[PDB]
């Protein structure tokens, strides 16, 4: 790779790997719009099989950034508002205590203190139904932020709606396929498993267990390659010729709330750059209940932003920032959740020393 790249991926990722005890992870990093990919350790620590270009991780929540442009492209094709109440998508819901929640608020996990898990008992809709039926809001709609599960999911399975597809059916053909993301999955098919790294949880080989609204909330599983395309698909939407999904990408980093100094788009979160690397680093907002300010109308989306998200399951921790008015990307999956101070530590050391 260009040489500025190789030395600070290599100081960077390698005392990572040892620090963490990290068993496989991938890199990408795209530098002027181009990608570069690294690969460290395995895939299958047993069978000492190693992390390829092809291997597949579970994203986690960086699924939501999936779920975000989903929503975007619904919106962009008018199949949905984000002013629209939820009501309308599931009229049992009507009650008082629903009144002005609107799908943005769900989609931005505003709504008023939604839970931060589905329940593992509720397996059928009408389990669904009761669950959030009986749920007692906290606060008022549009007041706290707080990230939540059960707020991105409900949206992403309401969003689809009106397509009169499911949300894996929508997503494969409003999404990976017109960005041409063909190793990326929501269920991975048998003969693709070959692909499918394990995750390690304190030693144990584990894969994502199956819940409701998992999809729609961290359901994604890709190749470093298909990462590194999601990525340079969101650093230059313009470039998309399929105007609704252009469109949606852009919905999605979109600045709907704001709360100290960081941003809530859908799925993306957002900071202006340059940004003080502790706040991120060591971020009190992302996981606290916190007051929000609506910002009317959404700011669109700003160039000089680091945008980004990170995700976790059981056996695997990813994270995915951009600067789009630098051009520059970094995608980190590891088949191992390690805390979130040293991946977002490792991202902008490597970002900060490239532009
Ligand atoms: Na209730």
């Amino acid at each position: 790779a260009p040489q500025q790249i190789n030395d600070i991926v290599h100081r960077t990722i390698t005392p990572l790997i040892e620090q963490q005890k990290i068993p496989g992870m991938a890199v990408a990093v795209i530098y002027q719009g181009k990608p570069y990919y690294f690969t460290w350790g395995y895939a299958d620590i047993a069978k000492k099989q190693p992390v390829t270009q092809q291997t597949l991780f579970e994203l986690g929540s960086v699924s939501k950034t999936f779920t975000g442009v989903l929503g975007g492209d619904a919106i962009a094709r008018g199949e949905i508002k984000l002013s629209d109440p939820t009501t309308k998508y599931w009229p049992e819901l009507t009650a008082k205590q629903w009144n002005g929640i609107t799908l943005l608020h769900l989609a931005t996990y505003t709504a008023g203190g939604l839970p931060l898990q589905v329940p593992d008992e509720v397996k059928s809709s009408s389990d669904l139904l009761r669950f959030y039926q009986n749920w007692q809001p906290a606060w008022a709609p549009g007041t706290q932020r707080l990230y939540a599960n059960s707020s991105i999911g409900l949206f992403g399975a309401l969003a689809v709606k009106p397509s009169g597809l499911s949300f894996e059916q929508a997503m494969k053909t409003r999404v990976f396929q017109p960005l041409k993301l063909n190793h990326t999955w929501i269920n991975v098919p048998s003969a693709e498993e070959k692909n499918y790294a394990w995750g390690y949880r304190e030693g144990k080989a584990v894969h994502v267990s199956p819940r409701a609204l998992d999809a729609e909330a961290y359901g994604v599983k890709s190749t470093i390659e298909d990462m590194a395309r999601w990525v340079q698909s969101n650093l230059k939407p313009l470039d998309i010729n399929e105007k609704t999904l252009q469109q949606g990408i852009q919905l999605a980093q979109s600045r709907y709330w704001q709360t100290g100094d960081m941003y809530q788009g859908l799925g993306w979160e957002m900071l202006d750059w340059p940004v003080n690397p502790d706040i991120i680093i060591n971020n009190k907002i992302a996981l606290a209940a916190r007051p929000v300010k609506p910002i009317t109308p959404p700011t669109p989306a700003v160039r000089a932003s680091w945008v980004h998200k990170t995700g976790a399951t059981g056996g695997f921790g990813s994270y995915v920032a951009f600067i789009p008015e630098k051009e520059l990307g970094i995608v980190m999956l590891a088949n191992k959740n390690y805390p979130n101070p040293a991946r977002v530590a490792a991202a902008w050391q490597i970002l900060n020393a490239l532009q």
